[PDB]
């Protein structure tokens, strides 16, 4: 049975990283940025102005590039957020959505429809040169990542319940873009967010589906782990040998008789895996 370490009951908990030996994350919808400390079971909690959408930290511990609907700012505790650039037009009613940090300290994050309607989002790399548009007409992008020898990078339509995969070279471009997975089975299961282990598996959480799916490089389901939630929405592997794989979920979207038979759902889960994660990479600025 899988542990639900922290009965949030956010409405959309999202970007899970393990930074610092702890566990950071956000719910989006109620513009929060939470911390867990799994050796004590202390958690901490911070307002944000807008919806925040993924968090990735700095080297020097100079903060994290956060992505809010009014754009892409920097989060210190002690001095709130500030702006670092705006990426997109206010009138599209774009927001940031889900991202990563490869091996050389790049930034790749996606932007996505608010009203989850319109093709408008892209998927963006931020890095010393600045920030590139790497794919466009998204309606809601989710899980970039990269494999751990950095020459495949993975990529989600959500609502086309499709995953790709690309060629990453070293000088940071993407080509041969092709399907990885499709999911057919599930009119209400839609893949979310998705990491890479450090055998090259990818790690996919099922909106709709509760709980995520293990696949292998070549696209082959070989694990799937049940949750007591309906929208399980990113894996993190976190703890001391980064063997602890916990998922963010969310409540938004779900009845009420489904949250009465789910109350858990929109916490933090926990599971011990045989497989272990990648460790959580740095944003160069400098
Ligand atoms: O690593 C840092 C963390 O400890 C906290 O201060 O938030 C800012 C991060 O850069
Ligand atoms: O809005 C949600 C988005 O934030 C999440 O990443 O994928 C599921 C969507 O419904
Ligand atoms: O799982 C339930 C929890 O969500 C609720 O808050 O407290 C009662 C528990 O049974
Ligand atoms: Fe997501």
């Amino acid at each position: 049975q899988v542990t639900c370490v922290w009965d949030l009951k956010a409405t959309l908990g999202e970007g899970p990283i393990w930074h610092g030996d702890t566990l950071w994350f956000v719910d989006i919808k109620q513009r929060k940025i939470h911390n867990y400390h799994p050796a004590t079971g202390e958690r901490f909690s911070f307002d944000a102005p807008d919806q925040v959408t993924f968090l990735a930290p700095i080297v020097g511990a100079t903060g994290f590039v956060v992505g809010l609907k009014t754009g892409i700012h920097r989060f210190h505790p002690a001095t709130g957020f500030s702006l670092l650039l705006e990426v997109e037009d206010a009138a599209l009613n774009n927001r940031p959505n889900d991202a990563t940090v490869d091996a050389q300290g790049r930034l790749w994050f996606g932007t996505m429809h608010d009203g989850e309607e319109n093709n408008s989002g892209s998927l963006y790399r931020m890095d010393l040169t600045g920030v590139a548009r790497m794919d466009r007409d998204i309606c809601i992008t989710n899980g970039p990542c990269v494999s751990p020898d950095g020459k495949t990078f993975y990529h989600t339509d959500t609502l086309e319940k499709t995953i790709y995969a690309f060629d990453l070279a070293e000088d940071g471009l993407l080509s041969n873009k092709r399907v990885f997975v499709q999911f057919a089975l599930g009119d209400d299961v839609y893949p979310d967010g998705s990491v890479v282990d450090s055998e090259g598996y990818l790690w996919t959480a099922l909106w709709g589906g509760f709980g995520a799916v293990r696949f292998s490089p070549q696209g082959d389901a070989v694990t799937r782990i049940e949750l007591p939630a309906p929208n399980v929405t990113k894996p993190c592997f976190g703890g001391p040998d980064l063997k602890t794989l916990y998922f963010t979920t969310a409540r938004k979207g779900l009845s009420d008789e489904t949250l009465a038979q789910y109350p858990l759902a929109g916490g933090v889960f926990a599971v011990p895996v045989d497989v272990a994660g990648q460790p959580q990479h740095e944003v160069r600025l400098v």
